[PDB]
Order: C-alpha cells, then sequence, then structure tokens
C-alpha cells in the first residue's frame, strides 16, 4: 500500500502475493498478503475480522485486515523462515528429534487452542508453519480457508498441494471437523521425521491411493460410513496395510503410537490435539533451539 515500503516479495501465496514490509511509522516489519475478486464478500470480511482476536503464541498473529479500493489486504506478525525451507535446510542430516519434538508439541497447542475456539486451519502445510530464532513455531493462515472456499488453484496458475488433505476431504465429505487439521500435522510429522512427504499425491485420486496403500484401502471396520461418502467407489482397489515400523522409520513406538492416532481414517477416532498433548510420546519434551541460517 502506501503506509508500507516493500521491503521484498516473499512469494506467491494461496490467495495472493506475499510481500515482507516495514510500516513507515510504527517501524515495525510484517508480512504483507494481498488476496485476490470483485467486490470482496463482506461475509468473508467479518469472518476474517474475528481472526484479529485469535491470539496464541503458537499462531501468527493477524495484525490488521484492510478492504480498501475492494481490495483485501492482511497484515500478519513476521517470521524469518518456514517449515518447507527449513526441512530442505536440514535435509542432509535431518532436524533432531528433540527438535522434531518440540515443534509438534507446539503445533500441537497451536491447534487444541484453535479448535477450542471452532476454528480451523484446513490446509496445514509445512509451508505455513513458520519458525524463528528461539526455537518457536507457529501456525499461519488459520481460518482462511473457511472465509475463503476451497479453489483448486492459488487464483492464478499455481497447484495447491495435495499431500496433507485428510481421506474424508478426498472423499468429498463437505462438512470438515477439526479432524482434518491433525491428520495434516500427522503427515508434517511423519515428514520431519523420515525426511520425505508421506503421501506425495500429484492429483486427487493418487493422493487417497497413496494413503490406502500405506494405511490400507479403508472399509466399514475401521472407518464406518466410508462406503457412503461422495466419492467412495466399490471399485477402489483393497491395498493391505503396512506395517507402521516400514513407514516412519526409525522413529521409536511412542512417536509411532502417536502418529497411527493422528492417522485414524475415522475423523471420530483420530486423536484430538488436546488428547494428543498428553501422549506419553512428549513425557520428555524440551524446546531446543534451531540452527539458522537467515
Ligand atoms: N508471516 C510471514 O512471515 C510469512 C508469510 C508468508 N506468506 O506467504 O503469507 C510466507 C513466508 C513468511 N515468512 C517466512 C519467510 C520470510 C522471508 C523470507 C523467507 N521466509
Amino acid at each position: 500500500m502506501e503506509n508500507f515500503q516493500k521491503v521484498e516479495k516473499i512469494g506467491e501465496g494461496t490467495y495472493g502475493v506475499v510481500y515482507k514490509a516495514r510500516n513507515k511509522l510504527t517501524g515495525e516489519v510484517v508480512a504483507l498478503k494481498k488476496i485476490r475478486t470483485e467486490g470482496v464478500p463482506s461475509t468473508a470480511i467479518r469472518e476474517i475480522s474475528l481472526l484479529k482476536e485469535l491470539n496464541h503464541p503458537n499462531i501468527v498473529k493477524l495484525l490488521d485486515v484492510i478492504h480498501t479500493e475492494n481490495k483485501l489486504y492482511l497484515v500478519f506478525e513476521f517470521l524469518h523462515q518456514d517449515l518447507k525451507k527449513f526441512m530442505d535446510a536440514s535435509a542432509l542430516t535431518g532436524i533432531p528429534l528433540p527438535l522434531i519434538k518440540s515443534y509438534l508439541f507446539q503445533l500441537l497447542q497451536g491447534l487444541a487452542f484453535c479448535h477450542s475456539h471452532r476454528v480451523l486451519h484446513r490446509d496445514l502445510k509445512p509451508q505455513n508453519l513458520l519458525i524463528n530464532t528461539e526455537g518457536a513455531i507457529k501456525l499461519a493462515d488459520f481460518g482462511l480457508a473457511r472465509a475463503f472456499g476451497v479453489p483448486v488453484r492459488t487464483y492464478t496458475h499455481e497447484v495447491v498441494t495435495l499431500w496433507y488433505r485428510a481421506p474424508e476431504i478426498l472423499l468429498g465429505c463437505k462438512y470438515y471437523s477439526t479432524a482434518v487439521d491433525i491428520w495434516s500435522l500427522g503427515c508434517i510429522f511423519a515428514e520431519m521425521v523420515t525426511r520425505r512427504a508421506l503421501f506425495p499425491g500429484d492429483s486427487e485420486i493418487d493422493q487417497l491411493f497413496r494413503i490406502f496403500r500405506t494405511l490400507g484401502t479403508p472399509d466399514e471396520v475401521v472407518w464406518p460410513g466410508v462406503t457412503s461418502m461422495p466419492d467412495y467407489k466399490p471399485s477402489f482397489p483393497k491395498w493391505a496395510r503396512q506395517d507402521f515400523s516400514k513407514v516412519v522409520p526409525p522413529l521409536d513406538e511412542d512417536g509411532r503410537s502417536l502418529l497411527s492416532q493422528m492417522l485414524h481414517y475415522d475423523p471420530n477416532k483420530r486423536i484430538s490435539a488436546k488428547a494428543a498433548l498428553a501422549h506419553p510420546f512428549f513425557q520428555d519434551v524440551t524446546k531446543p533451539v534451531p540452527h539458522l541460517r537467515l
């Protein structure tokens, strides 16, 4: 805008371009997101505005929502790096388990908070998990999906990742629950551990089948109601479930146990963020500081 000073382009978001900017007045450095559109649904304005009150240490703070010239700018707290960049940078030696655990623990606190205030993320991915030099990790873009539907592309040619999408979403369920975020986080947890995406689908069906090939094709036994879901097809191949120890080696049994509960097919059986925080996997949780090259 005019009150800022575009420091640099932080890239293209899932709605619009994002700039690192400095408030000419407060002097604070922020992340400015330009959201796609001819008028901007006031329903979305109200929704988005409610999020300015969703404040938690593990949630990227939404500082301001500015609707002007029928344009929508979201002003966010700035963090220097995202988990996707950090995982790539740690790819050779992998992120230490104490840090993986700290991050997972903080992310779960963030989800617990959001979920208790009835706010879902719906599109969690390494790219929207931001970290700082103090060992903190925070969830970015919470609640935006609900206030901006679900578009195939960002808004202008760009393939949205399906890798972290919950199976109920892929089977066409129309009502999402807090469980979709636990699923995405489980996928992210597995990726930090193995240093490779758990389910790197390149199409919705490839995503679904990759999930099926690893966790077994779901049936009425493990997921009551699954065969009645909108996109379920009796013709889906039936793959047997793979041993978990083969999925995220060499994670210990505490870790494997928690991951398995975060990846339960039935959204209802899937562990909640609150319950997850009490899992024995976090018994020795600490807050290490990462090695960040900025
Ligand atoms: N809120 C933010 O700080 C932020 C926002 C978005 N975004 O797309 O909304 C993307 C990245 C961010 N920071 C990480 C970062 C910042 C600068 C250089 C490298 N990496």
